């Protein structure tokens, strides 16, 4: 069958591109994915990684984990109940999450059923030729051919996949994919990695662990969450520790073996040992290009395996484009969506647009969470002669009373001190992901620190700290920190 | 006894002005207040109304109230416990709030001693003359002079005070002042008024009521929260009703009598009656001008009764200024603070600056809460030829799992459709007050709808809805509502 556009991967970016091309530009569109609903064996499905095994289910599970803190914190406000009756029923959480995800799966199914000129094909998409997508039974390119789709234009939108270190016993470990389907909450779990997925899952597992359970997070480098503001990295380390999570910095698994009872015996490079029920590897995500048979058309890959693209998401092959995680830039759902919309506007609208990958608001749903937008000060200090840091850090009042006195809210604004232009805003504490969104809009409008401190506060909020900082805490002059 | 600046009222506006003058411009500042710490008899104290009997304790108490919802909602996420064992200990909450507020009172005491020039005087400020404030022992002008203060400049910052309707049995009723110190949580309460204080307290009382409890909110007109977005007014009304609060609209107490058991018999204008344990009046706050003796120096008051001021907070009398609730405009702490900061940066900094009373972000800590900045559409529609309204309203997913399906999140953007300029943003739902703060910065920057929709979303959040709206839901054209433009 013949299509204006064939999209390989029915995910965040692929569905934005396919829907826009079909509905805004009246193109005949085919979209291919390996599964119509969430979970094993292929985990991602119609809706993409975010819907099925990412942002959506993880936010529901972090919300669930937050009740451990609410139940404890309620006491400071006079709430009373039988503490010994308290159980975290992980089975109920997983069943609730599975229904929410399946409902989305079903709605996307309905969207393809109800949207003329937008067609879904089930199976494994690869490039036969520069104008032909082949859909096969399995990832094996010798598997049976279900469809051959003639394509004026081809969008690669297959996303990324968890990286598993080729160590002894890798097969006894899981990724985030399986973590979403654990039938029982692990008593002892090792999260491997200092990234958002490791930290977020450490929080989830910490809340739902059975009695006498323990969550351990291991990271090779000295301080979790590289790429984030350094004050926040230190404070979120302290606040995880305070909620009973063991942070093992400068540690990596060398091998995993099964104890006789089937639990996991972990040997860390430092020689050290840990016995756990689950080893969750969250050390990286790699672009999913292996199965695309891109050798058939000579699409240029990086050594890593990302599809190389210009700022308009164009491969070295005309009529073949790539957006989202397969491009191995910013692995965020709204970025994938923005790239897909920008690509379709450019190609089918002749409305030339490229995604701005700077000043993108993002979050970590740690407990407590992070909200951030733009540059951290160390990065700003290499690109700007004079950098000012405005910092406010304090245990909010609700948290003196709650008993979580360790829950310091951190609000930091990084400026170009030459003109006051805000380069970066970094938040740690309850509400941070919600606060940071409209900060994204501020940075698009080249907000200066004077635009924040001249705005009238909303009181009482954590956010008003952003509008209360008149005077730098410290500076960088020619890369050098000065108090 | 000689000062650059004498401030009457050590509140939100008074302290900002006092401390800035001192620490920024090395000026010599006297600040008068009637009380050094919270509670009866004068309720407000060092720190002002917000600290003592306002934003600060209210927010701690609404946070406490929120646990009623969290405890229930936890079950959807698999939390299990003995629901029959749950008790809300009001006495614990009030003791915790009292300790929190006292620590802040003590925080400000340090500030006054730990700061040269800046000195606190205790007692009642009044105007003797253009350049003399007299501190007396009571609010009676005839009471003993504790101090006579010489003033190159006088700031009036005495704030506001609850208005109590002059009905038979008003003495059986309380204001928000007494509500902060009730020894027991009322089983049955009538909150009187449709403003943020009545709505916030209805939520608090609703969470802490003993078994067989009932919270009734009455309002004299048809729909609570006048001045807020209409969609949000109707939605809050529904969401409060869904959480067990009875909203009596078009009803107003005509009198209250004590029943023989100490309970309150409320007779409405309509002839309806209701028995409650507490009648909390929250029908308005009025500026505290009486006690300053303004007739002595001829400071002019408004047809409404607030100190008349120009954009620079200047009275008709040179050297004499007024900020915050005494000016009877926007009664918000951050507005008071902004006015104080501007007045001092003006007069002492030689850097004249005027508070912008437009595009002010504010909140209602209703459950769920309101976050708002700028114009409601009905107001926009009278100023601008063509107004667009962008609206997204849905029960967020977590609240489908939580069982609170009635918690619809409302995001509304109101624009000048001629150029896309955002005139107002109106949010209802968890996190609305936090989301709206940086929206206030956006509006100061004259953000257009396209600045919001071209910004990349943070996912998953409620806030990202603000960056997802490209197409108007409807318009006002020369005042007229319609789905489509001509
Ligand atoms: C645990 C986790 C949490 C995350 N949390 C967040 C978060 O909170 N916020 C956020 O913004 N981002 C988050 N992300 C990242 C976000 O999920 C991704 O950036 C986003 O889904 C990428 O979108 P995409 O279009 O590139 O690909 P995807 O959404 O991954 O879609 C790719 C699709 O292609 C399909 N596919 C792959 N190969 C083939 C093939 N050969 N033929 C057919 N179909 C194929 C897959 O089945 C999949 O459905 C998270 C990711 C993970 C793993
Ligand atoms: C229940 C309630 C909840 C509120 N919630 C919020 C909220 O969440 N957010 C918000 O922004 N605003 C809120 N407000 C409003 C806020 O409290 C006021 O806007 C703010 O306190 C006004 O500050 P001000 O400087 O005008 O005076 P105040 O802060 O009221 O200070 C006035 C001070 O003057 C003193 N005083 C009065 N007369 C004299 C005299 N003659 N001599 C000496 N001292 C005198 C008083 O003791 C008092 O301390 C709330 C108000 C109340 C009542
Ligand atoms: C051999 O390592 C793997 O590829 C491996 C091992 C164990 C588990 C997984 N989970 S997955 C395919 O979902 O990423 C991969
Ligand atoms: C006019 O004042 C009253 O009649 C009255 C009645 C009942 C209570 C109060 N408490 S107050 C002064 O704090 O607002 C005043
Ligand atoms: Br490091
Ligand atoms: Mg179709
Ligand atoms: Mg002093």
């Amino acid at each position: 069958k013949a299509f204006d556009l064939v999209v390989i991967g029915a995910g965040s970016g692929g569905l934005e591109a396919g829907w826009n091309a079909a509905t805004l530009y009246g193109k005949r569109v085919a979209v291919v994915d390996v599964q119509t609903s969430h979970g094993p064996p292929f985990y991602a499905a119609l809706g993409g990684t975010c819907v099925n095994v990412g942002c959506v289910p993880k936010k529901l599970m972090v919300t669930g984990a937050q009740y451990m803190d609410h139940l404890r914190e309620s006491a400071g406000f006079g709430w009373e109940f039988d503490g010994s009756s308290v159980k975290a029923n992980w089975k109920k959480l997983i069943a609730a999450k599975n229904e929410a995800v399946l409902d989305i799966n079903k709605s996307y199914e309905g969207m393809f059923n109800d949207t003329e000129g937008l067609d879904f094909f089930l199976g494994w998409g690869s490039l036969e030729s520069k104008n032909v997508v082949v859909v096969r039974e399995t990832a094996d390119p010798k598997s049976a051919v279900k469809e051959r789709l003639q394509a004026d234009h081809i969008l690669l939108a297959t996303g990324s996949w968890p990286q598993m270190p080729a160590i002894p016993g890798i097969e006894h470990c899981i990724s985030s994919n399986e973590a979403f389907y654990l039938p029982e909450p692990p008593r002892r779990v090792l999260t491997v990695g200092g990234g958002f997925i490791s930290v977020e899952f450490a929080g989830i597992f910490n809340a739902y662990k059975p009695p006498g359970g323990k969550v351990t997070l291991c990271y090779r480098n000295n301080l979790i969450l590289r790429g984030f503001d350094e004050t926040i990295r230190e404070e979120v380390t302290k606040q995880l520790t305070a909620n009973g999570i063991e942070i093992m910095t400068n540690e990596n698994p060398a091998k995993v073996s099964l104890n006789t009872d089937g639990s996991k015996h972990v040997t860390f490079e430092s020689g050290k040992t840990l016995d756990v029920d689950v080893v969750m590897m969250a050390i990286g995500r790699i672009p999913r290009t292996n199965d695309l048979q891109l050798g058939n058309v000579g699409v240029k890959l990086t050594p890593k395996g990302g599809v190389q693209v210009d700022e308009f998401s164009r491969t070295n092959v005309p009529n073949i484009y790539a957006i989202g995680d397969i491009t191995d830039r910013l692995m965020l759902t709204p970025v994938a969506i923005n790239e897909g919309a920008a690509l379709v506007d450019t190609v089918f609208g002749n409305k030339p647009r490229k995604t701005d990958h700077t000043r993108v608001a993002s979050a970590v749903f740690s407990i407590p969470p992070i909200g951030t937008c733009g540059l951290i000060e160390e990065v700003a200090a290499k690109e700007f002669e004079k950098v000012a840091v405005y910092m406010s850090s304090f245990t909010p009042l609700m948290h003196n009373i709650s008993g979580s006195k360790y829950k310091k809210f951190v609000a930091k604004i990084v400026t170009n001190h030459s003109d006051g232009t805000v380069l970066g805003v970094h938040l740690l504490g309850d509400g941070a992901p919600e606060i940071i969104q409209a900060v994204g809009v501020c940075l698009r409008l080249n907000a200066k620190i004077s635009d924040f401190y001249n705005t009238i506060g909303v009181h009482p909020t954590s956010a008003e700290e952003l509008c209360s900082m008149r005077t730098p805490s410290y500076y960088y002059v020619k890369g050098e920190k000065m108090e």
